[PDB]
């Protein structure tokens, strides 16, 4: 049948009221009410610049939307792909199984890309845009998107799609009549880390994630493609690593698949950034090389922090030949990235000391066998690895390492430099290492475990109880976690943030729930850096969850739908 | 390419070993190793009777499996449907995108249903079966399932499908050669509670849940189809309840849909048991009847424990007319159930005292307005409701109520009797109410919140932080929760158990993850009541998760796949 209710704005909340026939006032559908009742309407993220949505809606004919590219260039194929997708994005306004009446105004969308040859990812890229919507003549609409680059332009198309609403009372597709918006992201790096080594993720699932990322303007996909558990990456040069390494012959990422993901990503404004974690977090795939130590060493608690143990043996010269090949193979298919992630997490001293070949190597270099000794070995490794990385990508590009014993701010300059290395923070956001790093000039990516570890809260995977970083981190917490607060005066050194989904307890099946809608909170916090808190964004967050579900994403459910329909009744 | 590894049983663990060519020993694929390395092989749940799996496997031709029904009867259509499904169940052994070679033995499956007219659900039904597998002649296999009823027989088919394994080294479909199994469930009621009022669940999603339930022999689906938030149930007699009540016109359960679910359930050995929660947990749909009080009362914390508030007004005579109609409409489409759930949870005293009509009613009956007064009103309501329920189902059938203030063992006999009412326990398993109830003769269904609330652990839905019953309950905890321990000598009074998925934070999108594989732990605990603990069942639990994923269920991920491939390395 037909919707029985209507909604009316009262003090910023849309209140459900009976749609009684004896009325001269036109009834508002729920989304139509939310669009003007809300300070930012239905947008996510909210814009940083002008956010004028006017007061009215116009009826639109879905079959009459046409996109026009004003300036041609090298990005033509991308701009064209993006335009094509736009209609599909508009249909997201409409609930599945619902059909709009094909009547109303025609929409002309004009795309103005001011530097149409530009298509490289960089920390310095311009993701800004201007959006204006206004009536044109009598039966049509002028939607104009003006941007400095394709990336900004695509972001604008994303915002524009959000400006459509379906009236399920009348079955009309509607559009906000007069719009003036200008926008740009606060932070350049807005990412998600996906661990595809602890469990395999289908490439279809990866692409789906990228679509959702695009929907909320996240721009970086960090592919942690290797670990001790498996080696899915198809390295042509050193094929045994994958052959021995993979969970199965099927559970692999071929050169053709990666290229598919990288392009799908580029079309959607998302950098696909690969990681080769070293010298720890290696195991499977390395058998018979004699290039690792402690693989599957028991008891595991003695030698590492999760099974199975395994580290690279930095004393072996052939190792650098393998790395050089791996890095080269990665560089070939990950050809949009401007950055390389080298891991650097959790190197185990015991594990290195249990090796004879290694102890023998150190005795010959005059180094002792104490912990400060081991840092010497780690640097020796990192310096050589780094050389190979530069060679593979054919240039010196910024490298990322996790916070660790090596990266402690007190001695970090002994090993690295702030120009060459970006540091990824997984400590608490209140840890001293952060300020100390910042004072030394280091750029950071925030992944603090207390707010940004998407894996936390489930059952234990070793033993019983719950996982290491429990409890489960709610969206309220992710939204309120602010890099600006964490870094203060050094804010400009914060490149941005990244949500982490480690996969000890995640795969293809759970990936949609783990990331959405929580990653959307990160997305707003990074794009806009609101002074405001989670409660101010709550209604919009409920809507965006609904949108992800419309997209086919199996998003986590946040509240009862009754709450979404009845703003303000559900609080605490 | 091809699998590179092989597995070998050593001390109950299958160890991954290189499949080296210079060997005279035939290589074992992972599942083939697990089948005999494990005490119960790949079965879930493990059987209670004979569990002899022999030592060998035979190659089978998938296209040559034929099912024969030996005894005809009223259950013919069911037996026939079940047989048809069997081939599909066997294909689950085979990973998607993999094809077995069509060679090997032909399998004859003989179904012997000893009481082929029997198809009613009851607490007393015989779910037992006998299963024997042995070679027949030279090129074929005799698989014989012998059971007292169709329900037992279907359970046997389920066990038999589990006896197939795919050799992905050779691409051969295999079957355990000599099997002797006899089995029966420890407890008659093995359920899942699904809350479809707090959020809507697509009927496709409901059916999918039933398939997974069937896979592990759960037999009861408790459909909590109404609450304060919505009224999805399509009641022909009182249509405004759904019309006003539903989240949308689409989000409704029609008579045709319910019948579809009820039959899909009956075919799969699952009772579909509806709940009409009263007198609390009512709201939406009741507008303009004047039959409720406190709907949306603010502040909500004063009048209920979750928004929105709302209770039935028991003083209104017309109320019983509505209930009678609702119960009748439920009875018509839920025509396989032998039991009715009437709710009885969380009645609010304040909410009743805020009503004038109600206070006026009590003053006239000589009752005071203290809390013991209110219990009088609740019973008055429950007694009348109960009369309508009997009338609707046309017989006196057992009724279920939650543990509550009414059901406190100290005064319970003042209100109910142990013959007429089953009590559903959501308290901790160590709460005194349990023993006290048991001592008074009451039958119970265990849903203790500390072990069996599937909703717990996520973010808060009102305010911030985490939900009320956090932390997240892991499968280890569900498995170890034992009704036999909880009830001791009174065990026979425990009808069984039920996993609860309340839906404040769950819907169609999250339903697979919320239930699986955790509900499988409940399934084993209820079917077998093992003396053993979770660690003893761990490898099998990993396999069953994989099976649910093969089924198309988006099961939660429990551990790294590396762990599944490398038994014993991952522990704590
Ligand atoms: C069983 C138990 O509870 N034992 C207690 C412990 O409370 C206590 O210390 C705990 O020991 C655990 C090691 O078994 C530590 O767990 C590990 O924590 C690390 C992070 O420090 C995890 O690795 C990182 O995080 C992600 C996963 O979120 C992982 O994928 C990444 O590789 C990694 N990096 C982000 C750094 C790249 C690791 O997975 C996890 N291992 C597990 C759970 O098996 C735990 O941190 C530690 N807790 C504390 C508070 O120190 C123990 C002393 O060891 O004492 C026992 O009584
Ligand atoms: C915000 C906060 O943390 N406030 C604290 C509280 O610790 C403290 O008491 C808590 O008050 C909450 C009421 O707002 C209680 O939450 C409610 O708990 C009931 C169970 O008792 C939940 O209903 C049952 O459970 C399922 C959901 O799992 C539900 O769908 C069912 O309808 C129902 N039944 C199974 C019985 C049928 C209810 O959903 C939940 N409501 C929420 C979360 O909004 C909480 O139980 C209570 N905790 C304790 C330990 O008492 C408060 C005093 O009120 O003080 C504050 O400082």
């Amino acid at each position: 049948e037909d919707v029985v209710w209507r909604w009316s704005c009262d003090n910023g909340k849309c209140v459900k009221l009976k749609n009684d026939p004896r009325s001269s006032e036109p009834a508002l559908s729920l989304e139509a009410c939310k669009m003007f009742c809300n300070e930012y309407g239905l947008l996510w993220p909210r814009p940083t610049g002008e956010a004028d949505l006017g007061n009215f809606l116009s009826k639109i004919n879905l079959n009459s939307i046409e996109v026009k590219i004003l300036k041609k260039g090298a990005t033509d194929d991308l701009m064209e792909a993006a335009a094509k997708r736009f209609k599909e994005q508009v249909s997201l306004a409409i609930p599945r199984g619902s059909t709009p009446k094909l009547t109303g105004k025609a929409v002309d969308v004009y795309l103005v890309n001011e530097n149409p040859n530009e298509k490289a990812f960089s920390l310095e890229m311009d993701e800004s845009y201007g959006l204006r919507v206004s009536p044109s003549g009598a039966d049509r609409v002028n939607a104009t998107i003006t941007a400095n680059s394709f990336f900004g332009m695509r972001h604008g198309l994303e915002t524009l799609s959000q400006l459509f609403v379906f009236d399920d009372i009348r079955d009309h597709l509607l559009m906000v009549r007069d719009v003036n918006i200008s926008d740009k992201p606060v932070y350049p790096y807005r990412g998600i880390l996906l661990d595809t080594a602890r469990n395999y993720y289908s490439i279809e699932s990866i692409k789906r994630t990228i679509e959702a990322m695009a929907a909320v303007k996240l721009n970086t996909f960090h592919w942690h493609i290797t670990d001790s558990q498996s080696f899915p990456f198809v390295t042509t040069k050193r094929p045994n690593l994958y052959k021995f390494g993979a969970l199965s012959p099927q559970k692999v990422y071929t050169k053709a698949a990666i290229r598919e993901v990288v392009r799908f990503g580029l079309e959607r404004g998302v950098r696909v950034l690969p990681e080769f974690d070293a010298p720890a977090h290696v195991g499977e795939g390395w058998q018979d090389t004699d290039l690792t130590v402690c693989f599957k060493a028991e008891p595991w608690k003695s030698y590492c922090v999760e099974p199975p143990c395994g580290q690279l043996n930095p004393t072996k010269d052939e190792l650098y030949q393998y790395l050089e090949d791996i890095y080269s193979d990665m560089a070939e298919v990950f050809d949009t990235t401007d950055i390389f992630h080298m891991g650097g997490d959790e190197v185990s001293e015991a594990c290195w000391n249990s090796s004879d070949s290694i102890q023998n190597f150190m005795m010959q270099n005059r180094w002792d066998l104490d912990k400060e000794s081991f840092l010497k070995l780690w640097n020796y490794f990192q310096q050589k690895a780094q050389d190979k990385a530069y060679k593979a990508f054919g240039k010196k590009l910024p490298l990322i390492l996790w916070t660790s014993t090596l990266t402690n701010y007190k001695h970090i300059d002994d090993y690295l430099n702030k120009d060459d290395y970006i540091i990824q923070v997984w400590t608490t956001g209140v840890d001293p290492q952060i300020k100390g790093l910042l004072e030394k000039g280091y750029r950071l990516i925030m992944s603090n475990y207390d707010a940004l570890y998407f894996d936390c809260g489930y059952g234990a995977w070793v033993g019983a109880g719950n996982n290491w970083c429990s409890p489960y981190i709610g969206w309220q917490k992710v939204y309120d976690n602010s890099p600006a607060v964490i870094a203060l005066e050094h804010r400009d050194q914060v490149l941005g943030g990244e949500a982490a989904l480690w996969s000890e307890q995640s795969d293809t099946s759970t990936l949609d729930g783990r990331l959405w809608p929580r990653a959307a909170a990160l997305a707003e916090r990074l794009w806009a850096e609101p002074a405001t808190s989670w409660q101010d964004a709550e209604y919009r967050m409920l809507h965006i969850r609904e949108r992800l579900v419309r997209m086919g994403i199996q998003a986590e459910s946040l509240q009862p739908e009754w709450c979404y329909q009845n703003e303000g009744y559900c609080y605490s």
